[PDB]
């Protein structure tokens, strides 16, 4: 949405509908205060996720993973997020009764 | 009614009655926060669907579907809300009593 | 009587007496804040019907039907309220010794 | 009396007396808050009457009953209030020792 | 007394006396807030009488009866106040040791 | 005394002596609120006598008796107060041993 | 003492002493608030006396009697005090032990 | 001492001595507020005497005793106080162990 | 001391000494608030005796004998004070362990 | 120490070396409230002694003794405190383990 | 991201994205109030490391080591920080489910 | 120290070191509010000694004694303090495990 | 790192890297309010060391020991601080399993 | 350290080095209250020592000893402050296991 998406989205919504530039699609299991993730390159401000507080540590490229594992389901929670440029897959299917997680998602990821 | 309906109807009222453009036909198992669905482009503001939350996930086209389901009744809840153009058919019959969500509905919504 | 009736009756008054336009006869079983139903154009502001929050859904035609079923009695609510023109007719026989629901209405409504 | 009694009587009193037209004998199981019946053809502001909250619903003629029945006793309250012309006969005998009610009423009414 | 007599008398007094216009004799059992019954033709204001709420209502005349009955003893409460012309005739003895009931009046009345 | 008495007396006093017009011998068994009796023609204020509230009732003449009377004792207070010329003899003779109510009076009363 | 003696003595005193007009030996049992009996012409203002508020009542002559009696003992408590002249004589012996009663006065009373 | 003595003594003092007209012998049982007694002619403002409220009530000579007796003990308290001239002779002799009454006084008083 | 002592000593002091004049010896078991006794002849203020309120009563000659007796013991309290001249002779021994009451004094006292 | 030496002392202190004549010693058992004994002839102002509330009565000379005894124990206080001139030879020895009161005074007085 | 990153991140967020000069990489278990480890040279201001207050003592080098152990596990918390230069290799796997820290790092860090 | 020591010490200081004259050694069992002993000449303000209240009564000298014994044990506690020369020779030796009293001192003391 | 240290680190930080003058390596068991220890030679404020309250106490040489044992392990707090020149070798390894204490440190310190 | 040390140390510190005179090594058990002893010849102001309030009383020479003995254990408190010259030599070893007393001074102290 807005450069910093900012917002517990509050589900979603009119997603500012774009080329894959600025919007990302940060959905995947969430909530753990992620203002937005992806863009800006400025202060998003930044998120948690996984609605947890771990996430990847080793740097697979210049962009490197994160990846909060939520809970014991399958929870692949990557966010390559490092500012440089970015490739990251989601997808989700945990609790198979859930708040729909099973669609899955991809980011793209300029800042350039 | 108005660009973002922003209502809670509180029901249904004198839907301001058009070209099946502005207003769309929200309706299906509904109130959790949804001001206005469809339109405007701009900040409905958003919605949460199926008095849940969860919604599809996949991209079904440009726009694409999302699909809260409520109960475990027949709670097809789309709204293929991108803000490409847009169809979805909800239709709607749960706990055979209800609050009669036996009439079914389908959104057409360009924003062009 | 006035634009919107905006009332509860209390009850039935000094009906503004007309041809059958402006005033429409909306009664039948009702209560659940219904300020007017059919006129205005203008927000009535809306009703509720039935005493209830059901209502119908599926569309006669432009204008298009709304029934609340009250109770487990004979309840045809039925509001065709689109805003197009405007046919229903009502009755009421619920519970035999009731407050009179007997005597049913018909509704015209031209908004032209 | 006034143009809307707008009265609690409290009891009957120096009816303003008339020709038949603008003061009516509104009297008969009544108290439910009933300013004036009849006259004007303004506000009253409006009646309940027999004490509860029925009311004759069919249309008699253009000018049309209204009848709240009170109790098991006879109660033949009409108030065949339309505003139109205006013709209603009342009388009342229920439980027989009374706050007499035996006597009884009837009720002319011209607007014009 | 004065035009409306507007008391309770406390009881009776220097009765102001007249010719039998203005002042009527309103006694009789009385209490149930009559200040004063025949005259004025203006608001006396109103009177109940009989100590209770029950008046006649049928019409004897132009002028024409109530009469609540009080107990259970003779309590013939009549005012055949119409504010037409006027002829009531009371008597009164109910419970035969009470607050001397005995003597009984009569009311003439002409308001012309 | 004075015009109106208004006096509780508080029992007898100086009373100011006359001839029998103006001050009247007004006792006997009182003391319920009389103001005065007899004079003057305008508001004594008014008395109840016999710490009573009965009080006869038919008219003796024009001037016309009141009796109320106190206990089963002896109890004939009369004031025959019509305010037009005026005769009564009261006398008292109760519980034996009481406060004397034994001498007695009677009244004159001129209003001329 | 002064005109009206409106005194509780407390008890006796220098007695203004005089010729017999004006003071008078109001003296014998007394007490109940007699501020003073005889003179003035004017409002002692009034008194009770014998501790009661019985007194005479038949009228002895222009003056004439009052005589409550107090006790049961010899209470010849007489004030004929009308206010014409004024001849009265009292004594007093109740219980023999007393706060001495037995001295007895007569009074004399001219208002002249 | 002064005119009034107005005094509690409190007891006995620098008696202003005299010749024995202003200032008398009040002494005997006493203490039930005597002012002074005797002097002056005016106010003494007054006394009671004996400790009581009794007092001699026939009168002596125009000058006429009082006596209150104290107790039952030998209580000749004598204030033959009319205010003309005056002689008096108390004595006092009670409860054989008092506060020594023994002694014994006279009063005389001229006014004059 | 001063000229009304008007002290409680608190005990014995520099007495003013003198000539035996104004000064007196006004010692003996004493306490009952005596301001001071003999002088001046203006109010000392007064004194009672004897830690009493007994004192003696006869006259002995103008200036005349005061004897309150404290308690069982001797306790020849005089003061003979009139206010003429005056003599007196005290002396004190009751319980013998008292608080030295032995020592024993004489008062003369003129005023002039 | 001052004139009036107005002091507890606390205890012995800097006592304002003299010839005998203004500063005396006072000391033996004191205590109860001196402030100064002897000096000045103004008003020490006074002292009890002995911490009791007896002293010395009868006259010795002129200046003549006081002497209350303290306790049982040898207790000569002696005060000849006249205000004449003044000679007293006090010791102490009380309970032989006391605060030593051994050790004895004599005081000389002169005033002049 | 700052100079002092003075942040709890509150976890990893749009870091900076540099060359390794001034962001470090100063993750591994941390938690315990480091504002910014490595840079700035002015203050971070400082860190505890480890979640706990143990930390390298001897001097690898000029710049050298510090070493909090955090728990039993693997806790190779190295901050060679000196302000030299700087070299560091943590890695990190503790308790094997944990919040991720199996992801090891290394920094640089030079001042200059 | 100072003229007036006035002081608790709190305990030995920098004791003004002299010529014997000023400052003496005041010391031995003390503490029971002595300002200064010996000096000034003016108010010390004065001590109590021995921590009791007992002290030497006797004059030795001009100068003389005094001595509160404190307890049982050795307290020769003397200050022969007159105020004109004066010597004294203290020692002390108490409970032989005290708050060392064995060192003894002696005062020299000119005033001049 | 500042002249006075005055920190609590909180722990080890950017130590203001230096040649060995001014900062010292202070560190060790510490804790117990110091502030800095060695320079500046102004105030450090003083620094309490071993987290207790002992030193030592022997001079070694100008610049001397201190010591404090923290506990009952290896607790060699030397804090040769005099201010002159300065050598000290602290090291420490108590509870083995510590908040690493193993390292050890030394102090240069020319103040000069 | 200043002229007055006026400190608690808190514990030894930057001990303002010297030559022996103004700073003294005062050291040695102490704490009850020493601002600073020795230096300077004004108010220390003063010292309690030995954590007690013994102290030695025999004067050594001019300057001369005092010595409070703190425990039972050698407490050789030795602080000779006259304010002449000044030798002391302290030393300690009380409880063994104590806050380090061990290490034992000396104190030199010239005022001049």
């Amino acid at each position: 949405l807005e450069v910093g998406r900012n917002s517990p989205y509050d589900y979603r919504i009119k997603s500012v509908v774009y080329n894959p530039v600025n919007v990302v699609k940060i959905d995947a299991v969430a909530g753990v205060a992620t203002h937005i993730v992806v863009a800006p390159d400025e202060t998003y401000i930044t998120h948690a996720f996984g609605d947890s507080e771990s996430r990847t540590f080793a740097h697979k490229m210049n962009h490197f993973f994160v990846k909060p594992k939520q809970a014991m389901s399958d929870t692949n929670l990557v966010i390559v997020t490092d500012k440089r440029t970015y490739n990251i897959v989601l997808h989700f299917i945990g609790e198979e009764t859930k708040k729909n997680a099973d669609g899955t998602v991809s980011k793209s990821f300029i800042e350039t």
